[PDB]
RNA sequence: GAUCUUCGGAUCACUUUGGUCAAAUUGAAACGAUACAGAGAAGAUUAGCAUGGCCCCUGCACAAGGAUGACACUGCGACAUUGAGAGAAAAC
């Protein structure tokens, strides 16, 4: 049933899958980006893990007031996939136009 | 110096310099000519009025003229891709 149910997902999309406006063009592109997206590294449970046992005020996820949300540097990795997903988006669109 | 005054002094008047810049090749503009093309509307000849502004010229002009003054008048991708097949690859 399981392959089934896997093959009743593929249908379920596939008919909700088959240009309106602007409006939903959005939600359809940035959910189709994140079918493309592949999180969850080493870097998240390292960071939810270490300077919690040292929490002596204020959580990790805590953004009432934190103030460090403005200077996240991310490191080379993360802008080097994004340039390249954003370059793999833009072959994308020049493929798909003409 | 003039006036008094009494030979102590008092009156009267009191600070310039119009500077596109020191006697003209090298800090007031704008070009002649020769050589090239060489006069708007989808055949041909040709009326014009406009639109745009780091383009102006003549004019006292918010008239009007200068070739309808001249130049310009186009053109592209917030396209989602799936619709499918095939050989591969890694995968129903
Ligand atoms: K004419
Ligand atoms: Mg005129
Ligand atoms: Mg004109």
């Amino acid at each position: 049933i399981e392959e089934s149910e896997k093959w009743d997902q593929r249908l379920r999309k596939k008919k909700q899958t088959i240009f309106s406006d602007y409006h939903s063009q959005a939600s359809k592109d940035y959910n189709r980006g994140i079918r493309d997206l592949k999180p969850d590294y080493e870097k998240y449970d390292k960071d939810k893990k270490e300077e919690k046992s040292k929490s002596r005020s204020v959580a990790l996820y805590d953004e009432a007031e934190r103030l460090d949300w403005v200077s996240n540097k991310p490191d080379k990795e993360h802008v080097e996939r994004l340039v390249e997903s954003i370059k793999k988006q833009d072959q994308r669109r020049l493929k798909n136009t003409k």
